């Protein structure tokens, strides 16, 4: 019943703004403006299927997605808003897992849910669980990333491996038998983004879940009236991601990540962000992919050096994979 | 494609927030500063069934209801991020309006939809639309509302009569014959509250909608420690309303307003304050309802002056009334 939801809601994000809150949270402003000049504030929906996975879940997700959202901007996340849409008979124990991931991802990367909402469908109005999150942090006022920046010789770096997340899911939804061997890479990313703070010659970052990193080089380009080209070569794919590549003849370039990040760099600064990046965890596999050049589209080079127009697909590889 | 969706959110709601947008929107935070000392965040997801109804429909009540849960603080609200769920094939003709709609709503509030994100599930994985909003807005320094503030003597306000929307959805739902009779208030209240800004004996304000005027009293007790009586005969109700009352024996108290203020003011306020509300289009049927006092607890008046308990209800009348 609903006050049972409310009651799990308030319990496992219990804040001091949650807290003998009204209709709405309040934040202070003086300390977001100590912070930066700029507030980053990001939304977004999930309906991923299954609400389960190798590597993550719906609610661990909910709150990694939006964090990220925000924290690609040089800001630290710091509060989130939380609506759930729920279908009448979903079992307690998967709602109380959920809700346990989000309210243990949020406060592992100090982030606050200070607001929310609940609503509560008929059986069959909605597929078990959608959640949104919206976010935000103050970004600091010396970093400028943006793709409007990006000018011919810059270099493009990926923070790790490709597709894991859309992979792990495409196994688990197709049963293409490589279970055991693909996990999600659901992350907060606040950490390893704050290793770039102070150098200067990073100028554009961005996740790349809905698209993968095809979306976002094609936005990169879009946004800088510059050409982009990727290596085929140099791209980091974990071998089970291959294999399913193999197995269905999709593009890893077009699978949804949800722990990676996509990074334009000056030419000089490629190795010192490089190294900042493998002295962290979270980009072991960082690597360069690619390089902004006159000659304006997007190409991927592939045997001998033949550089081809990479097309953006008509659709996702499936259906809810975020 | 879905590349006609995100085509439908970006020429319609289009503002320089939007525009050349990355992951996140970027906004001033020296303005808001400046506008006030705390941030008003405030989100609601809206999963009304039918999509269209009398005195408004999903769109429109997406904006209204996120921006009155910001402009019960005293804030401005001034940025809406927007989240929508989507059934594959829900017709394009139904969508434009619902988006038009919220475009048309936002702009006479002066509220810039400044970041967004649409996802698409299959056939039968949600019924047609369900919409997130989040909003803020920056709260005054001079402006203190808040339900914890309350003292015996205080004296409680409605802002109109009860239970329109509720009765309204509820009629159409479970087809009670009252069809032509019942319109939704669904309304952006922030130029009736601007009408208290400067008022000194306002002391806390809420909007009524899930669980109704019964809910916030509730709250309203629970956040200062004292109790709340209120007069049944006082109650403003409309005709229609009270034939959905009489056909289900359910209580206006209970169902959903979704453009009705409950107002707390210092005893000696309340005439400035309804002259005050009953000068604006949208306070003309405020009344004075009730008061707080020192012996705990909520309690309805009724015959003869009899004060009884008044208890929550288990559920609400029906789901999906917003």
């Amino acid at each position: 019943m609903q006050q049972l939801i409310n009651s799990l809601f308030m319990e496992a994000f219990a804040n001091p703004w949650l807290a003998e809150q009204e209709d709405q949270a309040r934040l202070d402003l003086a300390q977001l403006v100590a912070e930066g000049d700029r507030l980053a504030f990001s939304t977004d929906s999930y309906v991923i299927d299954p609400l389960f996975f190798p590597g993550g879940n719906i609610g661990k997700l909910a709150i990694c997605g939006t964090a990220n959202d925000v924290a690609v901007s040089g800001a630290i996340p710091r509060y989130l808003s939380c609506g759930f849409i729920l279908e009448e008979g979903l079992p307690m124990e998967t709602l109380k897992a959920v809700v346990t991931s989000m309210a243990e991802t949020a406060r592992t990367a100090g982030i606050a849910i200070v607001t929310g909402d609940t609503k509560v469908v008929q059986r069959g109005a909605a597929d078990k669980l959608f959640i949104n999150t919206a976010g935000m942090g103050a970004i600091p006022t010396n970093i400028h990333w943006g793709a409007q920046t990006l000018t011919a010789g810059d270099i493009l770096l990926v923070s790790g491996t490709l597709g894991d997340h859309g992979a792990t899911i495409l196994n688990l939804r197709e049963q293409l038998g490589l279970d055991g061997e693909l996990v999600s890479d659901c992350a907060v990313l606040t950490p390893l983004i704050q290793t770039l703070r102070d150098i200067p010659g990073v100028k554009a970052l961005r996740d790349a879940t809905r698209g993968g990193v095809n979306a976002v080089v094609h936005e990169f380009a879009a946004a800088c009236g510059c050409g982009i080209e990727i290596s085929e070569s140099a791209l980091p794919v974990k071998p089970a991601v291959r294999g399913v590549c193999e197995l269905l003849g999709l593009d890893a370039l077009n699978f949804a990540n949800e722990g990676k990040l996509v990074i334009a760099v000056e030419r000089n600064a490629a190795e010192q962000v490089l190294a900042a990046l493998h002295s962290h965890p979270l980009g072991k596999d960082a690597a360069l992919i690619g390089e902004v050049v006159e000659r304006k589209g997007v190409r991927l080079a592939g045997l001998y050096g033949v550089k081809r127009t990479l097309d953006l697909p008509h659709a996702e590889p499936l259906p809810r994979i975020c």
